[PDB]
């Protein structure tokens, strides 16, 4: 669902799991490693270069574009915004 951005039901999705303890935080974890997952395959530079839309650019869109799912599904919760961000500034350092 996060890769095919399927908010209503990732949104759907979150409801179910705010149910239960860490329940969001175990989702924490997939979008922890989604986002690593994203953001090594761009930060690491190979060939000619990469598009501005996907690496020099798009790096800080990489944020944006998971902003978004914590938005569009995600009720702008605390635990997600405050917790990924942690991955995203991770390889962003090996810039």
């Amino acid at each position: 669902m996060l890769k095919n951005g399927k908010t209503e039901d990732l949104g759907c999705m979150y409801k179910l799991f705010s149910r239960v303890p860490n329940g969001l935080k175990t989702m924490c974890e997939c979008m922890s490693s989604y986002l690593r997952e994203q953001g090594k395959a761009l930060v690491s530079e190979e060939g000619e270069g990469k598009n501005p839309v996907d690496y020099i650019q798009g790096l800080l869109d990489l944020k944006s574009r998971f902003d978004r799912f914590l938005l569009e599904s995600f009720n702008n919760d605390r635990l997600f915004k405050q917790t990924i961000a942690g991955d995203f500034e991770y390889f962003l350092n090996l810039n």
